């Protein structure tokens, strides 16, 4: 295979592409009218448009998928996850065209749609559950390897939200049970490629098989990083006839990984996808055991033809409770601004004492949801204090940055001091802190430090800005302890990101630039009236219309509410200026 | 242990830190007046001042670190090297408050104070 094509879009797109480019393969990848900007478009080599944004006439269809493979001269195709990845009849028209299925054989496929097929198939090979998934990977030569299952207990809405790599809770011993019946499970169905064996088990580790996923899933690089293998790469040699390049024998098991699910959602209405701009994208450091996979870039939208996912974040560590803390660490290092999501609760969801104890089970999160959606907590004074200096430290910028392109340059007054003559200066400002509002008194000092007041106690605040590649920073010390904190202000919200949490805290809006009865223009006859007593118009409503000297003039309403009177009936002689209708 | 304080400042502030960044433990440090803009200040999710510049009135002192880590809501001290890294009153005191001393028992600190105690206990071990 030296070009694939990848019938595919976002984070499992760029995913491939990343192995292709790192092996020499070119890749084309398609967008329809929908994701002509997204990532995928500008990682590939080349890519092709099909038609509308939905998935029906773009990623689902059959003919317009071989189409692009053709006049690309593709010589596989990837159906990555979702779309095709379960098509039988794509695989068998890829098959009959001559191009190259990434993936197991029609015959492979269309036995495992009906489930008392692979139940019997297989068979004849030989209260708090939990869903434990071990992998199976085979070859066109007859070999067959496993990789170490996963814990997929942790669910709501039948959609997975976190995943644990190693399946802890088990002994070798299973491990070992699981691996040989999930190769003799996949030879039963002559199973070709990267797939899954679902197994339940109960508490005394008794599995049953009840499922096989036959593609090459999403949840995969959550056991790489304990594996230390390649599933993409591996899955484009056998592809190509090459043989399974790591024997069973030679298949490590080190350490613990996390995957948490980021996706567009509002948690506070039982998990609706929510749809719009993301303002601020912000991935926590890179590092070998923090793999960031995300299919978003800052300034794109998420939309409501696709799926809502935003972005996932693996991490690796030794051990099960490292690993813990190392998934939270790092979590609350990615901030997402201009929509709602699901990161406070991952959050809360993982520092739980219960999990973290290792109660895992299927009925996890509804048996604790009322303990994993909190409600909002107001800020403390000191978080107060920070929102406060990071909006004047805004301020100052805004005036250096028109004093650079000043012709009066170096001169006083350009810096933000707040030096009075022989007196001090006070600010008073007002922020609104959820509902309530609470007044802050800034005394500017003669050292550049502020004495911020709030309600009685007073604190001495001292900080600056600071720029670390496109992301600004607020250093902050209050009564000599130090902080930092991401800074965001986006148009009224001062968002503080920290290790602690995320405070979102807002600016009040004066009445003079939210506030965007009627009179008659000249001294006319009223056409039509409109509405009468006991009506209600909203802003921008006609409520007459009236001819004055032969120039037809609809009065409309800058103001709002029920009419009480309307004072002049059709047909009547209105002056200039007169009122016509009135507001009680 | 998710939040480490450490009670010292300078290469071994930092040493530690930056592995417990790498392990995803949060930091606090203390700075006294001395060392309000020196690096592990800066590289410290947070820490506290505590005092006038000579050791003795921030570093070598027993209640004001402890004062920070119950503050903080630190789980556990880091003493370092130099400073409380081999008094055993304090790693006895961050037992009887709670807070986990990074570092060997109080037993095992006190009885190797005395150069001829521990002579007899190592000798009659071979």
């Amino acid at each position: 295979i030296t070009k694939v094509l990848i019938a595919n879009r976002g984070e499992i797109a760029c995913r491939v592409m990343r192995t292709a480019k790192k092996l020499g393969v070119q890749t084309v990848a398609v967008y329809s009218e929908a994701d002509r900007n997204s990532m995928h478009v500008d990682m590939a080599d080349e890519a092709y448009s099909i038609g509308p944004a939905p998935s029906q006439q773009s990623y689902l269809s059959m003919e317009k998928i071989i189409q692009v493979a053709k006049t690309s001269a593709a010589q596989a195709i990837h159906p990555g996850c979702g779309f095709l990845s379960e098509n039988m009849e794509f695989a068998e028209l890829c098959k009959q065209e001559g191009i190259i299925f990434i993936g197991p054989p029609p015959s492979a496929i269309r036995d495992m749609g009906i489930k008392s097929t692979s139940k019997s198939i297989m068979a004849a090979a030989g209260d708090t559950p939990r869903h434990v998934e071990v992998q199976v990977f085979g070859d066109h030569h007859g070999n067959a390897v496993y990789l170490f299952e996963r814990d997929c207990s942790v669910q709501r809405r039948h959609q997975k939200i976190i995943e644990e790599a190693p399946a802890p809770g088990i002994k070798s011993e299973v491990r070992k049970k699981l691996g040989e019946a999930a190769v003799r499970a996949a030879k039963a169905v002559n199973y070709v490629g990267a797939g899954t064996v679902e197994f339940i088990m109960d508490s005394k580790h008794n599995f049953c098989f009840m499922e096989m996923n036959t593609r090459l899933q999403v949840e995969h690089p959550v056991t790489e990083m304990i594996t230390g293998t390649d599933l993409v790469e591996w899955q484009l040699r056998i592809a190509a006839g090459e043989k399974i390049p790591l024997s069973q024998e030679e298949i490590t098991l080190q350490g613990h990984a996390f995957e948490a699910r980021i996706y567009a959602e509002d948690p506070s209405n039982n998990f609706m996808p929510v749809a719009g701009p993301l303002v601020h994208l912000s991935t926590p450091r890179a590092d070998p055991s923090t793999r960031i996979e995300t299919g978003v870039r800052q300034g794109d939208e998420v939309s409501v033809h696709y799926d809502p996912m935003i972005a996932k974040l693996v991490v690796w560590a030794a051990d099960r409770q490292a690993a813990l803390t190392k998934l939270r660490y790092s979590l609350r290092q990615y901030n997402i601004v201009g929509l709602h999501t699901n990161i406070d609760f991952l959050l809360n969801l993982s520092g739980h004492p219960e999990f973290e104890a290792g109660n895992v089970h299927t009925d996890f999160i509804p048996q604790h949801h009322k303990q994993l959606l909190l409600s909002r907590k107001a800020a403390a004074k000191e978080s107060l204090c920070q929102a406060a200096l990071g909006l004047i430290l805004k301020e100052k910028a805004m005036t250096d940055t028109f004093t650079l392109q000043a012709h009066d340059q170096f001169s006083p007054f350009s810096s933000s001091s707040g030096r009075r003559l022989n007196i001090s200066y006070t600010r008073n400002m007002t922020l609104k802190d959820g509902k309530n509002n609470v007044a802050i008194a800034v005394t500017y000092n003669h050292d550049g430090s502020y004495s911020m007041q709030i309600e009685d106690k007073t604190f001495q605040v001292l900080g600056n800005l600071y720029s670390e590649g496109d992301c600004t920073y607020l250093k902050c010390s209050v009564n000599g302890v130090a902080s930092k904190a991401k800074l965001i202000i986006l148009e009224n919200t001062i968002y503080l990101f920290s290790k602690e949490g995320s405070i979102e805290i807002d600016i009040p809006v004066p009445k003079y630039l939210s506030s965007v009865g009627p009179l008659a223009p000249m001294t006319g006859t009223i056409e039509k009236v409109f509405v009468k007593a006991g009506d209600k118009v909203k802003a921008g409503d006609s409520l007459m219309v009236m001819i004055a000297m032969k120039m037809e003039h609809t009065i409309k309403s800058p103001k709002d509410g029920t009419v009480k009177k309307v004072f002049y009936r059709e047909g009547a002689q209105a002056n200039r200026h007169t009122p016509l209708v009135e507001f009680e």
